[PDB]
């Protein structure tokens, strides 16, 4: 694949023709540099936050954007969009809907809940 994140470089395969990967810069990882494997906080909305907090202010574990429950809900890792969302296979801290902070679903009773991610806002 291409479609490199965060300041990876496409580089095409060594060996094999037509195959290409993302080189990613250290603080990144994933197929497409997806993740931020060093960010502790957010800045501004956390909009673009990409890090790996996947806890709510009330100390729960977020739900995996790829469980089955998030899968039925508004916002998971199925989505066409859910690279550009960083919405994946974990459950990590996203705000695809501009909300004022980074959030996820977490299981409360019967129901996933939106709620706040305890990440604190690098300012």
């Amino acid at each position: 694949n291409c479609d490199c994140l965060n300041g990876g470089t496409c580089v095409s395969n060594k060996y094999f023709s037509n195959i290409h990967w993302c080189n990613c810069p250290k603080k990144f990882g994933g197929q497409h540099c997806e993740i931020d494997k060093s960010k502790t906080c957010y800045e501004g909305n956390g909009h673009f936050y990409r890090g790996k907090a996947s806890t709510d202010t009330m100390g729960r574990p977020c739900l995996p954007w790829n469980s089955a429950t998030v899968l039925q809900q508004t916002y998971h890792a199925h989505r066409s969009d859910a690279l550009q969302l960083g919405l994946g296979k974990h459950n990590y801290c996203r705000n695809p809907d501009n909300r004022r902070r980074p959030w996820c679903y977490v299981q409360v009773g019967l129901k996933p809940l939106v709620q706040e991610c305890m990440v604190h806002d690098c300012a």
